[PDB]
């Protein structure tokens, strides 16, 4: 039994590039009692893993989350054919003594795509409900400005503002992003890149100024934002891409005066936060969600694991529209 790995050759300066992966064809030993033998069908690239790859060793197997098949089994609770959540790296077979696994939702039906337990029925759909419903605290009626707004994240947080009967404004980086988001029915939609001016297109967008700042990006385009903030507004860090991949320090932070005299609240949050029922249950109306129509989905699929590392840098580069899936 051999594995194919991607490792990391080395760390990262500004945006990676091929040379700082290593693909390593490995052996495997053989199952011990209560093991199984696990064969990668999807594998997520996420901008997390830009920055936690910082921590890793050279030579370290790059961290992530995968839907497996169990191809092998001496696990009564594991038999073949089982489908698993297992977040064994950037391989395409691992070996689990079953206790790290995640098996999907009982009731997850065979018309949606196994890929979604990475995205919308997963991490990132989770990620977006709570931060939009908890962090930002979305009650209905609220004007909602969410950045890399046609992404994994932003799309969900989006759509689940409208289900609640908010205005969403999102700001994305192509034409092709504004047009996906202006069908789907997003109140407003801007490409950034493009804009003459943020400010002014962010003031248009809303006159009235900003309740909620979902922010997915950080930087600049954050120090704008809070500028139409309005007075209490809460913004919502779940994270900060602008940054992730930049060569210099930090560009500056917001100004003091605005954020003091508009009262602001922010919060950082990490996804991982939620456990238990609280987790399941908000997984279970994701996926109802997903059934009734009010969530669309979309995917952006790279074949083969051996363009791992070229979905992931797309994906950091703005090419994907939805989450980024390779299909291995
Ligand atoms: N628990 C947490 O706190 C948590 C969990 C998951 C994800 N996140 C964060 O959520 C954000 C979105 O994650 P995702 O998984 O949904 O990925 P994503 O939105 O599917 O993909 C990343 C997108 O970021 C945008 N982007 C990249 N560089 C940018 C820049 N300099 N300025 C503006 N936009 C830029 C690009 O879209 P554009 O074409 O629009 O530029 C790119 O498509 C990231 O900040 C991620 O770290 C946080
Ligand atoms: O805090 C995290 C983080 C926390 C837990 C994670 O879990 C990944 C492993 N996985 C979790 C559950 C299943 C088994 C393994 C991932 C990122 C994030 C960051 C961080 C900061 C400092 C550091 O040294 C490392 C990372 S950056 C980041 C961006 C995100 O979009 C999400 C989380 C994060
Ligand atoms: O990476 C983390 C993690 C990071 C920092 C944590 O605590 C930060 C400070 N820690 C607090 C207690 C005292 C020591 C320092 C806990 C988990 C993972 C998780 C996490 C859980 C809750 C949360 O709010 C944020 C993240 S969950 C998880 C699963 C993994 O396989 C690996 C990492 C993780
Ligand atoms: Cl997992």
């Amino acid at each position: 039994s051999m594995t194919k790995t991607w490792t990391l050759k080395k760390h990262f300066v500004g945006y990676p590039t091929n040379s700082d992966f290593e693909l390593k064809t490995s052996e495997l030993p053989p199952l011990k009692n209560g093991e199984v033998l696990l064969e990668a069908l999807f594998l997520t690239v996420d901008p997390y893993m830009r920055v936690a790859a910082k921590r890793l060793k050279e030579g370290d197997t790059m961290m992530g989350q995968q839907v497996a098949k169990v191809v092998e089994s001496k696990n009564v609770a594991l038999p073949k054919g089982t489908i698993v959540l297992a977040s064994p790296g950037w391989t395409t077979h691992s070996i689990s003594d079953g206790k790290d696994l995640e098996k999907l939702l009982t009731e997850w039906p065979d018309t949606i795509p196994l890929s979604l337990a990475l995205g919308t029925v997963g991490m990132p759909g989770l990620t977006a409900y709570f931060g939009l419903l908890e962090i930002c605290g979305v009650k209905g009626g609220e004007t909602v400005m969410v950045n890399a707004a046609a992404g994994a994240v932003g799309s969900v947080v989006g759509q689940i503002a409208k289900l609640k009967g908010c205005k969403v404004v999102g700001a994305v980086g192509s034409d092709e992003k504004v047009a996906y988001l202006q069908k789907l029915g997003f109140d407003v939609v801007f490409n950034y890149k493009t804009v003459e001016s943020l400010e002014e297109t962010l003031k248009k967008a809303s006159p009235d100024g900003y309740d909620c700042y979902f922010d997915n990006v950080g930087g600049e385009f954050s120090n704008t934002v809070i500028g139409q903030m309005k007075k209490f507004g809460r913004i919502a860090i779940c994270g900060a891409i602008s940054t992730y991949n930049r060569t210099g320090p930090l560009p500056p932070g917001p100004p003091p005066e605005i954020v003091i005299y508009q009262e602001l609240r922010m919060e950082a949050f990490v996804v991982y936060r939620w456990q238990g029922d609280a987790r399941q249950k908000a997984l279970k109306d994701l996926l109802k969600w997903v059934l009734e129509g009010k969530i669309q989905y979309k995917e952006y699929i790279i074949e083969g694991f051996e363009n791992m590392p070229a979905a992931f840098m797309g994906m950091l580069k703005g090419d994907n529209l939805g989450k980024t899936i390779v299909k291995a």
